[PDB]
């Protein structure tokens, strides 16, 4: 029936009940099917491909959830879910209502931490490693890391940490010399005589061995799980195995667009895209700009950054999965003289908060963010949708704010952010926009937001994604007036200061969390001006979005074309229901 | 005249100067730096035993280089007195850390050699990347040194760049300055371990370990080693408190040592009930009855006031180093697995782990507790050290909940209910003291209930923790100013602020915190939703950066003190006596 064994196992039970020679075959319906779940659209189909063999000798050898099995990021997971009851549900995976591309905590007793972000295995281990000890059981802790996280710096002081307790734990490296876009970094200790990489941190050091036998794989974790202290088992691994088109293009097959597995042709997007727009900006200021930097961390192709990369390779750096490294090191360059962009998503930015704060808003430093996917990311849910952003950057003295309208609008704060001391910010979402013409180059007055549609009494003030919504919401209202609030520190304080003085109200609606965010700025504005018009502040409530699209994420939230219009309705606002 | 004795450093005002002399005359040098540090620090407050640790590297490093041309950065920056001493600032240090005076870290606008402003650790390396590839970028040729002690190598930040800069492969000098003191005893694996180089696996190169108070021999050294093609890992090792007997036998103490005379080493003894005291006192206290609990500090052991708990509970207790991003992880891990872990981190530092706090311990609610010491402004140690921001930044995170304790009774209460209760909690609180408490305190409180602390409605105040200080103390002859302990941020008190704010003819609304995005913020945002609109005055902390002074005088200015907030009650019409 194409997948015999497969067919018989509902979780790690089942699984138990083949003989080791039978597992190759286990590990080829593996493949077939995970293929099968990826065709559909937009998933990881490489590094879950890659990671088959050593998910099923673990799974094979130690006993979840009793043990417990740690997947860094998740991504490269499948077949965990595909092993432990989740089978049929992989047909809606990171679909709304559905179960979630990552391993989560919520969703099974198998899934030991709810992760997405990187590098965050090693540290979870640990702490499960050290309440195992303090309780007095014991129980096996294995965690899978790839070569990719292994270069953050949460894994590496994790590791200096592990030694020193020397504690039971297992922890499998699993190396591709794959990231997304390929691995970086003197690799982080691997690419070392042949011994022990790691000897400075105290750790037992075995392999590299060959990733992709399961048989001499289960041979080997059986041995390595009862010795004494952590354990570092190296494994060699291809992205993509099994599927020569994910072998030969590991880049392109991490995140592929649908296509068919018989031949290996895929669904081509034509669309355009801000990452694409800020690509073409910086690639083309950067040729008049001998000054200009971009350091993404780990992101080249997500951010755009393929051409700059290769049209001014002396000014392009990829620190890997450390975006501590990449803000300090703009950091570094700006007090140097250089005009550094740190080119970073959202969610990602969050793990410099303090990079940010400490090493470049205190002296006020020359540093460009292009701070991508803000706002709801939708089916990564929520450990990535940037939703935090305009409150966190929002308090750091010092550091500018402003969402483009459009891409002639980017290019503008990008002109401006580039030609003016200090720190400033620009967000933009997943999403598309228009391209503009080579060579476009709009002066802005950083801070002034303007006026789009006529009408007092009621007026909606938004930026970026929201400013879709706003006016869609106004099309066939004459009393309501829009203005694009395209600066959200410096707010346009002259600006507000004369709509909030004379409108009846106010909507405010940001692609951020409600909480400290634009509303909170415009509410602690308009109070320094001992203003006090009706303002209704729609965003993302104060709690996490599971994983759907952007659309009905934003639609269940409240701040979609629909929603400020029944909000414009509550304000008394004659909204038709339409034919 | 000339009756110093210090005939070398008379004649020194900056490195250009130090170049006359002969390299024989250096340990010379060496030894009145070290009496002049001695001197200056027997002040109080400062940063003895490192820098007096660094005075014969910072002096071979002055001597070989020359800044500014080339670029040399200090991790922390609390071990470079020798280097202010050596760069006109000699004078100055009799107002170091003082209001008006220059700073206790390095700091890029105080001096063209000051390399980067630093204060957190870890930080030199990577900037030290970025100043490397403008350089080469920019097709010049100036050397680029960084200084890192060996705590500061435990931190991500820098080991991370260790693997980005043996990657660029760089000119780049990296002196390891390893006299295995954080400012605890140095944490390991990377400890432990130290004809085989360390670093083998990052492609550095690895010279050492060399003896680091030898400035004849590391003169020598460094003129040989800074011209090399690619980066370089120097390893000194050295005796933190070097040149001071009692420093040398006790550099734990003596990493910021009280008011003393350089002749005994007898010290004032700092005799005063802390908050951080109040914390460790009640954390050891629970733990007894509670074996879910564990402790995990981030380096600071001795500043959260944890040394008995450590001692008491060595089980229950973990140092994770230079590190908070794993220290927040670490717990997340351990509260997965039925325990109820206590993060114990200064909020400055808390800032580090944002993104932990967030991702790993938010989305699924998990059972971490965070007493935050340090909480608002911590004064002398100026910008890089006021944790001002962290009602903001938390404020921000889904489910993460924020109490300020009046008192250590209450403090008891919020780390009770933390303790017993799910999802995360944060508890902040001040550099400073309360009363002592007795044994067995452990009132029960509900979690987001405000408590009334005075009379009157017309002006109400709103202030917790050390703001409530000031806001009880303003309001003293005043009937109409009531005052409420917001003894909570996270959830607020929804019903009490309704009927305050229906009430009152206006509310100030005080915090130890940035005035944006804080409690004010959060005030105006319950407010708002309530569709109730009153006066509001908010006070808090600039949103502006607060260079050293003491807290008295950074809330004297920024206008949270009682003087302060009675002015602001006079201009909403209130009648205050003159
Ligand atoms: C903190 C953080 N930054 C960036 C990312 C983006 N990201 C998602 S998967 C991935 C690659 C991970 O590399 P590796 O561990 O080698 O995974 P593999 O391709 O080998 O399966 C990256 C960089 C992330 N998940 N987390
Ligand atoms: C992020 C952060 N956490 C904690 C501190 C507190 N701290 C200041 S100095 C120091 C110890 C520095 O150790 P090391 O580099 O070995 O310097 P040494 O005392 O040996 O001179 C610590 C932990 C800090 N500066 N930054
Ligand atoms: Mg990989
Ligand atoms: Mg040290």
């Amino acid at each position: 029936s194409d997948t015999p064994l497969l067919d018989q196992i509902h979780g790690p039970k089942d699984l138990k009940r083949l003989s080791r020679e039978q597992l190759p075959a286990l590990t080829e319906e593996l493949r077939g099917e995970i293929v099968r779940v990826c065709s559909r659209g937009g998933l990881h189909l490489a590094s879950s491909l890659g990671a088959v063999d050593i998910i099923t000798a673990l799974h094979y050898v130690l006993d979840s959830p009793r043990d417990r099995i740690l997947f860094d990021v998740g991504h490269q997971a499948y077949a965990h879910k595909i092993l432990t009851g989740r089978r049929d549900q992989m047909a809606d995976i990171k679909k709304e209502g559905g179960i979630s591309g990552f391993t989560k905590v919520s969703e099974s007793e198998h899934d030991a931490i709810t992760v997405g972000h990187a590098s965050t295995s090693l540290t979870n281990a640990l702490g499960m490693a050290l309440a195992r000890d303090a309780q007095g059981k014991d129980f096996h802790v294995a965690a899978v890391i790839g070569d990719g996280s292994l270069t953050g710096g949460m894994a590496l002081a994790a590791l200096n940490t592990i030694g020193d307790m020397g504690r039971k734990m297992l922890i499998v490296l699993n190396d591709n010399e794959m990231s997304i876009s390929e691995n970086v970094g003197a690799m982080n200790k691997f690419m070392r005589a042949s011994v022990n990489p790691f000897a400075a941190m105290g750790v037992r050091y075995v392999g590299p061995v060959d990733g992709h036998n399961v048989q001499e794989l289960v041979w080997l974790l059986e041995r390595l799980v009862d010795l004494d202290g952590p354990t570092i088992l190296h494994i060699v691994t291809t992205k993509g195995k099994g599927l020569s088109y994910a072998e030969a293009d590991p880049i392109y097959w991490h995140g592929p667009a649908k296509f068919d597995p018989a031949t290996g042709e895929y669904v081509p997007s034509s669309a355009y895209s801000w990452s694409a727009a800020f690509g073409e900006a910086v690639t083309e200021w950067a040729k008049t700009d001998p000054r200009t930097f971009v350091v993404t961390p780990a992101m080249r192709e997500g951010s755009g950054l393929v051409e700059f990369s290769r049209v001014h390779p002396h000014r392009y750096l990829d620190v890997g999965i450390a975006e501590e490294v990449a803000v300090t090191t703009a950091a570094g360059m700006a007090l140097q003289g250089m005009r550094p962009v740190v080119a970073i998503y959202s969610t990602f930015l969050q793990r410099a908060y303090d990079q940010v704060l400490h090493d470049v808003a205190i002296e006020h430093l020359n540093v460009t963010f292009c701070i991508d996917r803000a706002g709801i990311v939708g089916a990564d849910g929520a450990t990535h949708n940037g939703v935090f952003d305009l409150s966190f950057l929002r308090s750091i003295p010092g550091v500018r704010i402003g969402l483009p309208k459009d891409a002639a609008e980017l290019r503008g704060m990008l002109k401006y952010a580039q030609t003016h001391d200090g720190p400033f910010a620009i967000r933009y979402p997943r999403g598309n926009t228009a391209q503009v013409p080579a060579g476009t180059w709009p002066d802005l007055k950083w801070g002034e937001w303007e006026r789009l549609k006529g009408g007092d009494d009621v007026v909606i003030l938004a930026g970026g994604k929201a400013l879709d919504y706003a006016l869609k919401a106004a099309e066939d209202l004459p009393g309501v007036g829009v203005v694009n609030a395209r600066f959200v520190k410096p707010l346009d304080e002259e600006m507000l200061r004369e709509v909030g003085g004379r409108a009846r109200a106010l909507i405010t609606v940001e692609d951020n969390t409600v909480v400290g965010g634009f509303g909170g700025a415009v509410l602690e504005a308009l109070n320094s001006m001992n203003l006090h018009p009706t303002v209704r502040v729609l965003g993302i409530p104060d709690e996490f979005q599971e994983h759907a699209t952007a659309e009905s994420v934003h639609a269940r939230a409240g701040i979609d074309a629909p929603a400020i219009r029944t909000v414009l309705a509550e304000l008394g606002v004659d909204v038709p229901i339409e034919v």
